[PDB]
C-alpha cells in the first residue's frame, strides 16, 4: 500500500509513535517518505547481501528474518515480508525497539541525511490528527 503522507502520519501516531523516545511524528514521516516513498511494499538489497523491508526500510542483518542473511539476527522476531503488510504495526513495532538501541533514528540514514535538523514538522503540515 502506498500511503499518503497525512494517511501515515495518523496510522504512526494510532500506533504510538508521536514523541516515541522523544522523536515527533514528523520525523517519522519523514523517514518513511524517504526510505520508502510511504510504500510498505519497498525492498532494497544492500551490499552485504542483507535486505531493507517496508516502510521504514528496516534491514534483516538485525532485526528481521529473511531467511537469506547469513549470520543475521532476528532481533524484532518476526519475518521481514510481516513488514511489507498494509498493516504497519510490525514495522511499528520493530521500529520501536530499533530507536531505542542507542542510536535513536540516526539508524536510518535516510532520517540522518534527509531529515535531521531540517523543518519536520513540514511532513505532518496539514493533517487532520
Ligand atoms: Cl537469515
Ligand atoms: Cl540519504
Ligand atoms: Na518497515
Ligand atoms: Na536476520
Amino acid at each position: 500500500k502506498v500511503f499518503g503522507r497525512c494517511e501515515l502520519a495518523a496510522a504512526m501516531k494510532r500506533h504510538g509513535l508521536d514523541n516515541y523516545r522523544g522523536y515527533s511524528l514528523g520525523n517519522w514521516v519523514c523517514a518513511a517518505k524517504f526510505e520508502s516513498n510511504f510504500n510498505t511494499q519497498a525492498t532494497n538489497r544492500n551490499t552485504d547481501g542483507s535486505t531493507d523491508y517496508g516502510i521504514l526500510q528496516i534491514n534483516s542483518r538485525w532485526w528481521c528474518n529473511d531467511g537469506r542473511t547469513p549470520g543475521s539476527r532476528n532481533l524484532c522476531n518476526i519475518p521481514c515480508s510481516a513488514l511489507l503488510s498494509s498493516d504497519i504495526t510490525a514495522s511499528v513495532n520493530c521500529a520501536k525497539k530499533i530507536v531505542s538501541d542507542g542510536n535513536g533514528m540516526n539508524a536510518w540514514v535516510a532520517w540522518r541525511n534527509r531529515c535531521k535538523g531540517t523543518d519536520v514538522q513540514a511532513w505532518i503540515r496539514g493533517c487532520r490528527l
